[PDB]
C-alpha cells in the first residue's frame, strides 16, 4: 500500500509510471474545513482530522467559478476551464513524490493562475509527476477560492475579511510546513511557483508577513502585483462588495446583515452577478481580486516594495513574447481567432478604447504615437502587432521588469527570462505568436513525453528550463550545468541583463523592451 500518516490523518496515494520510473501521486488532500455556510467568505478554518485513511486517488473538487464558453470544442480555451466538478468545497491540494521516497527533497508549490476569477490545480498543463520523476523534487499544488467567493472584501470585518484566495494559500504553505516531512521533503527547501495571478500571487507572498516563514524562494512566470489588473485599492473593493449586495438583493443597513444575505445565495447567483460590479471593464478586469486588507497586505504593496518591507531572498521572474495577443479576441473589434486579425488604424484606436476606458484621448493619443514608429509602413500587420504588444507591455512585461528592479534593488539576486518559444501544438493561430500561458507546458516538462508530439528541439528547451527551475529552487541559482551552458546573469537596476529563452539560441540580453517600458512607467502614469 501507498500510505503516509499526516497531522490530519494519514492518506492513501497512487503510483504513476513515468519515464520508466514511479512517481508517487497524492491528488486531493483537504488542507483546510470546507468554506461552507456560515464559513463561506471567511478565511479558511484549519483542519481538525478527517475520518479513516483519505484516498487521495483523484483530483478534488474545482472551486466555482464562471466558465469560459467563448469557443466551444476548441482545445486552446477548453484547456484553461476546469475539468472537475465545481463546488464550494475546494480547499484541496495534490502532491507529486519521486520513487523511491526521498530523504529530503526540494520542494515547489505552484500557484495557478486565472484572473482571480478562475484556474485549478488539476489542468493537464499543471501535471507535477514529471519534473518530480526528472528533477527528483515535490511537487504540491493547491485550490484557492477565486472571485468573490475568494476575494470579497468587507476589510476589518472577519465575516468577508478579503483576500480570502491568498489566505487559501497560505494556510496550503502552512501544511507543506508542517506535512511535506512526512513525504520525504524538506520544509526549509519551498519554492514558490505560478504563472499570471499566480506569479502576481507568489509576489503578494513576498510581501506578506504570515507567509514569510512558509517559503524560501519565489518564481513569477507573467505576473507581478504590481501589474495594474492586480490588486484593487481598498474602496473600489468595498464598493465592488456593496454593488453586489445590491445586484443580488443584499442590500441592507449594516455590513454583517449584507454577508449574512449573501451566504443564504446559491453560489450561481453570486458568480453571474460578478461582472456587473464595475462600471465598465476590460478583457483584463479582475472583479475580486485582491486588496489591501490589513491582515494579508498592511499597506498598498506599491510602497512595501519601494521599502523594501519584504522577505529578503532569491527570485525568477519571466514573461513571454506575446503576453497581449491571447486579450485580444476577448473583445478588441477586428480580431479573431479564426482569420489573421489584420486591423485598420481606426480599429487600433476602437482597441485602444476597449483596453483603456477611463484615459484621456491625449492619453490614448499618446499610447498610438509611441507604438507606432513603424520599421516598414506596410507591413499590413502593424496596428494588430502594435495592439497586442500594448496590452503585453502594459499589462504584464513592463510591471514584471519594474517588480524585478525595485526587488533586486535590496540586495538579493535577481534572475530574469524572456520566453520567445510558439509551441508546435499551440491550438491558437500563428498570429498570436507566443502567448501568454503557453510556457507552462515546457517548465512543467510536457514536452519530454516522447509520444506527445512535440518537437525534439522542444524536448531539449523543456528539459533544460525544468533544470533551472529546479537548480534554482534547490540552489537560489539557475543554472543548467557547469560546462556547456550559457550563463544566466543576475538581475540588476543599471544593466538589466535577461536570458531568452527558445530552441535556436539561449542569448544574454539587455534592458528588455526598455524604450516601450520607459512609456508605461515615466509618462503614462502622468496622463
Ligand atoms: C462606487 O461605485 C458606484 C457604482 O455603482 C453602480 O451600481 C451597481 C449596482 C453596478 O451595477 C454598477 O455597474 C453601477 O455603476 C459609483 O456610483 C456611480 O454613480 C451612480 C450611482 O448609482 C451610478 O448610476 C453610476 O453609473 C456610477 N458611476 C459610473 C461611472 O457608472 C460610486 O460613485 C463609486 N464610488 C463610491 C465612493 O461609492
Ligand atoms: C478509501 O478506500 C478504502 C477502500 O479502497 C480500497 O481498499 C484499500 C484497503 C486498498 O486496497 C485500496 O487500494 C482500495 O482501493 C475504503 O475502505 C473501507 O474498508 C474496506 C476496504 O476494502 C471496504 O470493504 C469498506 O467498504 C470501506 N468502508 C466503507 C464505509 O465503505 C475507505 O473507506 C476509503 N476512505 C474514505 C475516507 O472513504
Ligand atoms: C554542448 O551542448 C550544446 C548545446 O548547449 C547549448 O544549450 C544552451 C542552453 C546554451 O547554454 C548554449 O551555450 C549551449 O551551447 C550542443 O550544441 C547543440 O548541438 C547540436 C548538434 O549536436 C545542434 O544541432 C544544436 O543546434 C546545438 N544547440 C545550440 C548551439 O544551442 C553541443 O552538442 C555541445 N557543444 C560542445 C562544444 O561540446
Ligand atoms: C470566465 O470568466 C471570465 C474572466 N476571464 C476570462 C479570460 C479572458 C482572457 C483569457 N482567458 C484565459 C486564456 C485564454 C487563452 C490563452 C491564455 C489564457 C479567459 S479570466 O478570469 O480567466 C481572467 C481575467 C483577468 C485576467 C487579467 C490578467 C491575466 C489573466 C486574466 C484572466
Ligand atoms: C508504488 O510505488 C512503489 C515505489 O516504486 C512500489 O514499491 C516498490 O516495489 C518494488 C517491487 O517489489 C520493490 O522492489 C521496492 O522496494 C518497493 N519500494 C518500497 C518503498 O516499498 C509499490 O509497489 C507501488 N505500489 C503499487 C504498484 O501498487
Ligand atoms: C548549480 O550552481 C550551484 C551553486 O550556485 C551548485 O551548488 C552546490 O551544489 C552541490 C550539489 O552538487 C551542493 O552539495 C553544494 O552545497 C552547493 N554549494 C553552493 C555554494 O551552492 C550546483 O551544484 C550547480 N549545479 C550544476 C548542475 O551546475
Ligand atoms: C534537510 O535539510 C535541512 C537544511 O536545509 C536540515 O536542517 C538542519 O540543518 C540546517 C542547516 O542548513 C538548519 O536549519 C538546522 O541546523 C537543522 N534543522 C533543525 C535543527 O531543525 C535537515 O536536517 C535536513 N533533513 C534531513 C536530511 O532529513
Ligand atoms: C475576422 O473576425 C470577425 C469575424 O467574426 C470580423 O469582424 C473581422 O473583420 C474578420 N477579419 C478578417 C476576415 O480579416
Ligand atoms: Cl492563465
Ligand atoms: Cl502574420
Amino acid at each position: 500500500d501507498i500510505i503516509i500518516a499526516t497531522k490530519n490523518g494519514k492518506v492513501r496515494g497512487m503510483n504513476l509510471t513515468v519515464f520508466g520510473g514511479t512517481v508517487t501521486a497524492f491528488l486531493g488532500i483537504p488542507y483546510a474545513q470546507p468554506p461552507l455556510g456560515r464559513l463561506r467568505f471567511k478565511k479558511p478554518q484549519s483542519l481538525t482530522k478527517w475520518s479513516d485513511i483519505w484516498n487521495a486517488t483523484k483530483y478534488a473538487n474545482s472551486c466555482c467559478q464562471n466558465i469560459d464558453q467563448s469557443f466551444p470544442g476548441f482545445h486552446g480555451s477548453e484547456m484553461w476551464n476546469p475539468n472537475t466538478d465545481l463546488s464550494e468545497d475546494c480547499l484541496y491540494l495534490n502532491v507529486w513524490i519521486p520513487a523511491p521516497k526521498p530523504k529530503n527533497a526540494t520542494v515547489l508549490i505552484w500557484i495557478y493562475g486565472g484572473g482571480f476569477q478562475t484556474g485549478t490545480s488539476s489542468l493537464h498543463v499543471y501535471d507535477g509527476k514529471f519534473l518530480a520523476r526528472v528533477e527528483r523534487v515535490i511537487v504540491v499544488s493547491m485550490n484557492y477560492r477565486v472571485g468573490a467567493l475568494g476575494f470579497l472584501a468587507l476589510p476589518g470585518n472577519p465575516e468577508a475579511p478579503g483576500n480570502m484566495g491568498l489566505f487559501d494559500q497560505q494556510l496550503a504553505l502552512q501544511w507543506v510546513q508542517k506535512n511535506i516531512a512526512a513525504f520525504g521533503g524538506n520544509p526549509k527547501s519551498v519554492t514558490l511557483f505560478g504563472e499570471s495571478a499566480g506569479a502576481a500571487s507568489v509576489s503578494l507572498h513576498l510581501l506578506s508577513p504570515g507567509s514569510h516563514s512558509l517559503f524560501t524562494r519565489a518564481i513569477l512566470q507573467s505576473g507581478s502585483f504590481n501589474a495594474p489588473w492586480a490588486v484593487t485599492s481598498l474602496y473600489e473593493a468595498r464598493n465592488r462588495t456593496l454593488n453586489l449586495a445590491k445586484l443580488t438583493g443584499c442590500s441592507r443597513e449594516n455590513e454583517t446583515e449584507i454577508i449574512k444575505c449573501l451566504r443564504n445565495k446559491d453560489p450561481q447567483e453570486i458568480l453571474l452577478n460578478e461582472a456587473f460590479v464595475v462600471p465598465y471593464g476590460t478583457p483584463l478586469s479582475v472583479n475580486f481580486g485582491p486588496t489591501v486588507d490589513g491582515d494579508f497586505l498592511t499597506d498598498m504593496p506599491d510602497i512595501l516594495l519601494e521599502l523594501g518591507q519584504f522577505k529578503k531572498t532569491q527570485i525568477l521572474v519571466g514573461v513571454n513574447k506575446d503576453e497581449g495577443t491571447a486579450f485580444l479576441v476577448y473583445g478588441a473589434p477586428g480580431f479573431s481567432k479564426d482569420n489573421n486579425s489584420i486591423i485598420t488604424r481606426k480599429e487600433f484606436q476602437e482597441g485602444l478604447k476597449i483596453f483603456f476606458p477611463g484615459v484621456s484621448e491625449f492619453g490614448k493619443e499618446s499610447i498610438l504615437f509611441h507604438y507606432t514608429d513603424w520599421v516598414d509602413d506596410q507591413r499590413p500587420e502593424n496596428y494588430r502587432e502594435a495592439l497586442g504588444d500594448v496590452v503585453g507591455d502594459y499589462n504584464f512585461i513592463c510591471p514584471a521588469l519594474e517588480f524585478t528592479k525595485k526587488f533586486s534593488e535590496w540586495g538579493n539576486n535577481a534572475f530574469f527570462y524572456y520566453f520567445e518559444h510558439r509551441s508546435s501544438k499551440l491550438p491558437w493561430p500563428e498570429w498570436m505568436g507566443v502567448m501568454h500561458g503557453y510556457e507552462i507546458e515546457f517548465v512543467f516538462g510536457l514536452p519530454l513525453e516522447r509520444r506527445d508530439n512535440y518537437t525534439k528541439a522542444e524536448e531539449i528547451l523543456s528539459r533544460s528550463i525544468v533544470k533551472r527551475w529546479a537548480n534554482f529552487a534547490k540552489y537560489g541559482n539557475p543554472n543548467e550545468t557547469q560546462n556547456n551552458s550559457t550563463s544566466w546573469p543576475v538581475f540588476k537596476s543599471t544593466e538589466q541583463k535577461y536570458l531568452t529563452l527558445n530552441t535556436e539560441s539561449t542569448r544574454i540580453m539587455t534592458k528588455l523592451r526598455a524604450q516601450q517600458c520607459r512609456f508605461w512607467t515615466s509618462f503614462f502614469p502622468k496622463v
